[PDB]
């Protein structure tokens, strides 16, 4: 059993990489429209993200159950909300991979412009998605080794900037675009939050993957908090640094700023390097997120709250069938990248699948208090405070999202409810049943 | 069976709670779409009957006070019960502002001063408290008053259906079959975004189950009867009016029956329709206030709402709760002192409308999860009807404004956080951790 567990370093890198992989290189561009004031947005986001990570860290220390959020929700609310949580999170997991692989293969267009052709891109994306499904089939040790390397590669430009970029940084440049939002301070900070709050999706990674982690009660907490802090530092330092090195006007326009900035400062080779590292960190995360999909689905299927096949494992314990299913699904959704008007269509689904993740977060936050009140001791005020901050993070993320996306999330909840009712009636155990027919 | 309410007032409470105010405004809202609304009415009424049958059957198997609240608590546990009651309660008393405003509106036919928004506000507050007080006097009282109000409100609706077919011209109805500019489906959809909300109130007898006489028998009958009444009148009145009045006049009009009546059979006819419409509108304030009281009481009795809402007088009436609802309604009724204040409050109201669909959904789920053992030979019917009721709730949301729904979602989240913060260590987990 322990022969197939993953150690602390890969898990931590899986969390940090699951978090940063997709957008760490695109953040300074996004925040360029608001300006330097974004640092206020970072400060607020990071405090809330620590809060959420501490919640997950403590919750997994008290219950290192596989499936993470799925397990915590089922524990304190029962089978229905477990079922719901897993559906939402699983969908979130594999639906979000489509964006990632497009971005990742996208970064590789630097070398092979052919990858800009929607057809070639789509096929390439499919192949890559399947590569990282097979690597998951080989086992979590494999996938976490690969993603560890990828994540480390992705950290080279980011840290290079965040350590040495400050020797070209200039505060005049940063403050020259302190607030280009045209809004007041709150509005600008808010507009920043609309970007920065989603930056830390994946905080729950090690918790969800607890069932393949070595000494989880020890390691999952450390990996959780550990990954989140790396993400935070890298985010603030990289975006702050770049905002003081490149003019706001240019920074806004670039579709690959570290890359645009790189290719034009230290030569073509520099740009090449940055593109490679970006693609590495991006495509590396496919593995982590695919892993998480498999895990949550398996954990739910083990309790009979998700189809049996997601529980069918090899001798190593890998849910191979589930992984292959997620592969087919991702393949089907990847077809949206074959045309400009085809990607426009899929977008809402992607953005909705992102809001899904927050229900698990919310239930995790609830679960810590509802399940672990007896372990707080008289540090209880602290726990309550941190958890309340965590709640605020979740709620505020949604408050600032698009009405349509959230609406469809709301619809999804109802649909999941009806699904559970129609699929699990007369299997489901009622808290307060009626008397015998 | 002394303080309890009989079948007739309850049925009239259901139909009255449904018909409420909108019954007189429907043709105007449908006029923008046109005669093709008939298809939407069809779709709406099938789903609405489905929902009522679900409620009918569920109340039969378990005539618990609080209705949906009780059903949801049964099958999903305290968290979703707490959630249901908060949502439905909010729905109940937030929804009353719009109602009393509309209702006092119709009375401006007699007293124009009622459109001075100040005077309007004051008047509305007073009326709200009138019905809080009548609810305090007791459920027999409130349901009697509403019964009468409901029979009065039917005078116009019925008369038109019956005598107005003598003035009905199909050439007029078909002149405006589809004035929506859309294809058939879109027309039908724009209809449904009006008509699906028409039947909010189906759950009334169920939630009131605790003050109903022989609820196991009467709440089902009342539940389905009320809906049948509502459906028939909705279709008949709107269809009739769409055939007697040109679409153009119909759209423009803010009070079609009233305007149509006034210039049909005199300044007296208008007065009668106005009076009856106001009766219908203001009569159901009582019902909804009652339902608020009931759901809150039922939840507080289970420790899933602040205990004061469970405090009662020697009759069992949640007096303090009713007063609290009165005060909140008063605080929120302050939104009608200007055209400016009025439109700020609209979102809250729409969201409040959406709140009611979560209870519906849970009730639908509860019937299957709880009563599967009572279906027997006819299981494929229960699954089929309950499925239609599911589709009813979900379609209603799909057709709503994105913002309204977003803010309902946010509310669910806030409710979750509140539950966790206020009930941790009172709350008992299905699968707890080992002791420290
Ligand atoms: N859902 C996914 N497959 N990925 C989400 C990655 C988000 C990076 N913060
Ligand atoms: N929530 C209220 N106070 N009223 C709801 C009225 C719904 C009429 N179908």
């Amino acid at each position: 059993a322990d022969a197939h567990k993953v150690g602390l370093i890969p898990v931590t890198l899986m969390v940090s990489g699951n978090i940063m992989g997709s957008g760490v290189f695109l953040l300074p561009a996004n925040l360029a429209s608001t300006g330097g004031i974004a640092i206020y947005g970072w400060l607020v986001t990071i405090i809330g993200a620590l809060g959420l990570s501490m919640v997950y860290a403590k919750m997994s220390f008290l219950d290192p159950s596989p499936g993470g959020s799925y397990a915590y929700a089922r524990r304190c609310f029962g089978p229905f909300l477990g079922y719901q949580t897993n559906v939402l999170y699983w969908l979130a997991c594999w639906i979000g991979n489509i964006a990632m692989v497009v971005i990742g293969v996208g970064y590789l267009s630097y070398f092979f412009p052919i990858l800009k052709d929607p057809l070639v891109l789509t096929i390439t994306c499919v192949v890559v998605l399947w590569i990282f499904v097979l690597l998951n089939i080989v086992g979590p040790k494999m996938i976490t080794r690969v993603q560890a390397v990828a994540t480390v590669l992705a950290l080279i430009p980011i840290v290079g900037i965040a350590v040495f970029g400050w020797f070209w940084f200039r505060g005049e440049t940063y403050m020259a675009a302190w607030n280009v939002s045209g809004l007041g301070t709150f509005g600008a900070i808010q507009s920043t939050l609309n970007v920065t709050l989603w930056s830390f999706i994946g905080v729950e990674s090690a918790s969800v993957a607890a069932g393949v982690v070595k000494n989880p009660k020890r390691n999952v907490p450390i990996a959780t908090i550990g990954g989140v802090l790396i993400a935070a530092v890298c985010y603030v330092l990289s975006t702050t640094a770049i905002m003081g090195m490149i003019p706001n006007a240019a920074l806004r326009v670039s579709a690959s700023p570290f890359g645009d900035a790189a290719r034009m400062a230290l030569g073509d080779t520099a740009g090449a390097i940055v593109s490679f590292c970006a693609a590495a960190g991006c495509l590396g995360s496919l593995g982590g997120w695919t892993l998480l999909a498999g895990q949550t689905a398996k954990a739910a299927a083990d309790d009979g709250l998700f189809p049996p096949i997601f529980a069918r494992v090899n001798k190593a314990g890998t849910p191979v069938a589930g992984l292959i299913i997620v592969g087919i699904l991702m393949t089907i959704f990847q077809l949206s990248s074959i045309s400009p008007n085809a990607t426009k269509e899929f977008g809402l689904v992607s953005s909705v699948s992102v809001i899904f993740t927050l229900v698990p977060y919310l239930y995790t936050c609830a679960a810590l208090l509802l399940l672990g009140h007896g372990h707080f001791g008289k540090a209880r005020p602290a726990y309550l405070a941190v958890t309340t901050i965590a709640f605020l993070y979740c709620i505020w993320a949604v408050v600032g999202s698009g009405a349509k996306e959230v609406m469809w999330s709301f619809v999804t909840l109802m649909v999941i409810t009806a699904m559970y009712a129609l699929n699990y009636n007369r299997l489901h155990k009622n808290p307060y049943p009626l008397d015998a027919p």
